[PDB]
C-alpha cells in the first residue's frame, strides 16, 4: 500500500497520494477534494466530515470542531480560555488536559482532542482506501510551522489512534514549496514566501531552501483570521437586508443564522469566478423565502478592512527575517481564502507585479506536497 500524505487542516483537510510520477487529490463520496474537520455526535451515530458539518445548524452542542487549536495544549491555555468562549460544544478539565463533552446516543461522553482529530484523520485514510483499492498505512501528516513539540506530538498521537503509521510530521510552508518542486537544488540559496489564508488562521512564513533544506527565517499571520470572517460579513449585511424587508431581525434564532452562513460561504465561493451569486433560502425566518444577490463589488467591500489588513503581516515577516520586498524569489499561495480575486490583486500589487504561484488548487497545496515527501520517504 502507497503512503498518503494528510494535510490535518483547522477547518478543511485534504488528503493526496503520489501515484505514477503524479499527485492525486483524492475526493470523498460527496465529491468534495476537501474535508470539513467536523465530528457530529447523534442519538444513532457518529458523524464525520461533510454529513457532519452539513447538520451543524440542527445539533450544535454536539458537533465539534477547531480540534486543532485544543491538541498539544493544557486547559489552562489563555489560547484554550479564550478559544472555548466561542464554541457551541462543551470544554472541560480533566487533570490539565482539556476535553470536549458531548452527548452520544444518550449517554455522556468526553474525548481528547487527540481522539476528535483522529476521527478526522479516520475519514482521509478511508477515503484514500476506497479510492486506492487497498489498506492506507503509511503516512505524513501536516502541521503549522509554529507548532511545538507538545502539539506536534498529540498531532502524531492522533494518527497512531487511527490506525496510521506517521511516517512523518513536517510544517505545511515546507509541504507546500514541495509541491512546486521549489526545493530542487538549483545551486543557490532561494527565498519563498507561503502566504496561508485558510478557513480560520491566516499563516505568512518565509523559507529560505538552499542545497534542499528548509530554514523557516520568519512567520507571522493571525490564528483568528481566515475564510469564516468573511462568511460573517456577508451574514450580517443579510441580516439587515431581511429586517429592512420584513423588519424582523433574525438574530436570535441560532437556525435561520447558520442557515444563512451556510448559504453565504457558497454563494462567497461562486464570487471568486463570477461577479455576483444568488442567495435561495426558504423559510429562513417563520415561512419567509429569503431570495436575494450579492455582487463581487459588495463583497469586496463587505471585507475591506480586513482584506488590506492581510498585508500588515507580511512586512512585519519581511522584517523579522531581514529581507526586501525584492529579495523574495517566489511567493506561493495557500488555503481556500486566496483564491479571491481581490487577495491577489492586493499581494500582487504589493510585491510590485511579481508573478504568483497558483497552478495548483491553495487549499491542495499541501496535501500535494505532503503527498510528495511521502513517496520519497516509503
Ligand atoms: N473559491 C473560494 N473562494 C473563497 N473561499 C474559498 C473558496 N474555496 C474554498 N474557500 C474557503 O477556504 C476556506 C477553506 O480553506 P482551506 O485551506 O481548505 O482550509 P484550512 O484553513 O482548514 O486548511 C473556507 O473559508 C472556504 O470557504
Ligand atoms: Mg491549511
Amino acid at each position: 500500500g502507497p503512503a498518503v500524505g494528510i494535510d490535518l487542516g483547522t477547518t478543511y483537510s485534504c488528503v493526496g497520494v503520489f501515484q505514477h510520477g503524479k499527485v492525486e487529490i483524492i475526493a470523498n463520496d460527496q465529491g468534495n477534494r476537501t474535508t470539513p474537520s467536523y465530528v457530529a455526535f447523534t442519538d444513532t451515530e457518529r458523524l464525520i466530515g461533510d454529513a457532519a458539518k452539513n447538520q451543524v445548524a440542527m445539533n450544535p452542542t454536539n458537533t465539534v470542531f477547531d480540534a486543532k487549536r485544543l491538541i498539544g495544549r493544557r486547559f489552562d491555555d489563555a489560547v484554550v480560555q479564550s478559544d472555548m468562549k466561542h464554541w457551541p460544544f462543551m470544554v472541560v478539565n480533566d487533570a490539565g488536559r482539556p476535553k470536549v463533552q458531548v452527548e452520544y446516543k444518550g449517554e455522556t461522553k468526553s474525548f481528547y482532542p487527540e481522539e476528535v482529530s483522529s476521527m478526522v484523520l479516520t475519514k482521509m485514510k478511508e477515503i484514500a482506501e476506497a479510492y486506492l483499492g487497498k489498506t492506507v498505512t503509511n503516512a505524513v501528516v501536516t502541521v503549522p510551522a509554529y507548532f511545538n513539540d507538545s502539539q506536534r506530538q498529540a498531532t502524531k498521537d492522533a494518527g497512531t489512534i487511527a490506525g496510521l503509521n506517521v511516517l512523518r510530521i513536517i510544517n505545511s510552508p515546507t509541504a507546500a514549496a514541495i509541491a512546486y518542486g521549489l526545493d530542487k537544488k538549483v545551486g543557490a540559496e532561494r527565498n519563498v514566501l507561503i502566504f496561508d489564508l485558510g478557513g480560520g488562521t491566516f499563516d505568512v512564513s518565509i523559507l529560505t531552501i538552499e542545497d534542499g533544506i528548509f530554514e523557516v527565517k520568519s512567520t507571522a499571520g493571525d490564528t483568528h483570521l481566515g475564510g469564516e470572517d468573511f462568511d460573517n460579513r456577508m451574514v450580517n449585511h443579510f441580516i439587515a437586508e431581511f429586517k429592512r424587508k420584513h423588519k424582523k431581525d433574525i438574530s436570535e434564532n441560532k437556525r435561520a443564522v447558520r442557515r444563512l452562513r451556510t448559504a453565504c460561504e457558497r454563494a462567497k465561493r461562486t464570487l471568486s469566478s463570477s461577479t455576483q451569486a444568488s442567495i435561495e433560502i426558504d423559510s429562513l425566518y417563520e415561512g419567509i423565502d429569503f431570495y436575494t444577490s450579492i455582487t463581487r463589488a459588495r463583497f469586496e467591500e463587505l471585507n475591506a478592512d480586513l482584506f488590506r489588513g492581510t498585508l500588515d503581516p507580511v512586512e512585519k515577516a519581511l522584517r523579522d527575517a531581514k529581507l526586501d520586498k525584492s529579495q523574495i524569489h517566489d511567493i506561493v499561495l495557500v488555503g481556500g481564502s486566496t483564491r479571491i480575486p481581490k487577495i491577489q490583486k492586493l499581494l500582487q500589487d504589493f510585491f510590485n507585479g511579481k508573478e504568483l504561484n497558483k497552478s495548483i488548487n491553495p487549499d491542495e497545496a499541501v496535501a500535494y506536497g505532503a503527498a510528495v515527501q511521502a513517496a520519497i520517504l516509503s
